[PDB]
């Protein structure tokens, strides 16, 4: 089921003021939430007013769909609201340094799709509901969670006067919730792989063209993995924090297989921990580089994103080598 945001909650963000020192660090790649929990509603609104217009959605209804996907986010470790808004900002980065590409129904619907791409994760991967058949992997066959996540997000519209897209035309309505929808779905890293190959052979060989719509929503899907994995592009010690949550969450689905007379895979066993540090160079190598190389290549503005995922890179193999300081 879903849940409803008190009166008492959408009221108090519709107060809200950005602190004025922070407008000029939200704008940069890098820039952290972490340290501003009360404000993460407020930074959102922030950043759809500044990329789409005050006048993009009746705010009532905008600050109430925002703290009903806050309450319909899980206390887990890492798939948490913590997380959304934490990818919703590196869209509204990308975004702000690309901002004539995209539409202004795109930059609407990109935003709230990263806002809401992770919607009501119980913290067990699609490997876990389809190895041990969860009702929801015989409902979606394929990209499972991410199939969930968008029609949790289509059931928040659903509420009385949550729906902030209805002051668009129904042809609209129908095009920005597909860009939504293929959106999370290219969330599921299981398709990344293919994306990412397929644009590089369209850019190496100069086909690629962001008029073709299909090749947009190639785009749009590297854009949202970029996003979805931007705690590889934060500084070191921030990088080193969040990764203790993903496996947090990585070790207690962990704990599950092991009763039901499975041995987990070496990067989900709490046992296993020091096998970590060559689980992320290995990481980094497969998915990572690749995917922040090829969007610096379509993108060039999102460079720093790649510098900074370098940089965590050789961070890694310091600690590998032994070389690592305290960080806490
Ligand atoms: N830093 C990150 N690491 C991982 C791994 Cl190891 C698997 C899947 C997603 C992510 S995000
Ligand atoms: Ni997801
Ligand atoms: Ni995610």
């Amino acid at each position: 089921g879903t849940s409803i945001c008190t009166s008492e909650e959408w009221q108090g963000l519709m107060q809200f003021t950005l602190p004025v020192r922070l407008c000029k660090e939200i704008e940069l790649f890098h820039f952290d939430i972490g340290p501003f929990e009360n404000m993460w509603p407020g930074i959102f609104v922030y950043m759809v007013h500044r990329s789409c217009g005050t006048s993009c959605f009746e705010l009532e209804k905008l600050c109430r769909f925002i703290m009903s996907v806050k309450k319909n986010y899980r206390r887990v470790p890492y798939h948490n609201w913590k997380h959304a808004v934490t990818v919703a900002h590196c869209m509204y980065a990308i975004l702000q340094n690309n901002h004539t590409l995209f539409t202004d129904l795109e930059r609407k619907g990109l935003l709230i799709a990263c806002l809401c791409h992770d919607l009501d994760h119980r913290g067990f991967s699609n490997s876990y509901l389809q190895k041990f058949d969860h009702p929801l992997a015989a409902l979606y066959s394929t990209s499972t969670m991410e199939q969930h996540h968008f029609s949790q997000t289509v059931s928040i519209l659903q509420l009385e006067g949550h729906n902030i897209f209805s002051t668009l035309s129904s042809s609209e309505y129908e095009q920005v919730l597909e860009i939504i929808r293929k959106a999370i779905i290219a969330t599921d890293l299981a398709l990344y792989f293919g994306n990412r190959k397929q644009l590089e052979e369209m850019y190496q060989t100069g086909s690629l063209n962001l008029n073709n719509q299909s090749h947009r929503d190639r785009v749009i899907g590297l854009m949202m993995t970029a996003c979805d994995l931007c705690s590889v592009t934060k500084l070191w010690p921030v990088t080193k924090l969040t990764a203790n949550d993903i496996y947090a969450e990585f070790w207690a689905e962990g704990d599950e297989m092991k009763k039901l007379g499975i041995q987990p895979i070496p990067m989900m066993d709490r046992d296993k921990k020091d096998e970590v540090p060559q689980g992320q160079l290995g990481f980094y190598n497969a998915v990572a580089i690749p995917c922040y190389t090829t969007l610096t290549q379509i993108l060039p503005p999102t460079e720093p994103l790649l510098k900074a995922c370098r940089d965590n890179l050789s961070q890694w193999e310091k600690v590998i080598r032994g070389e690592e300081t305290a960080t806490w």
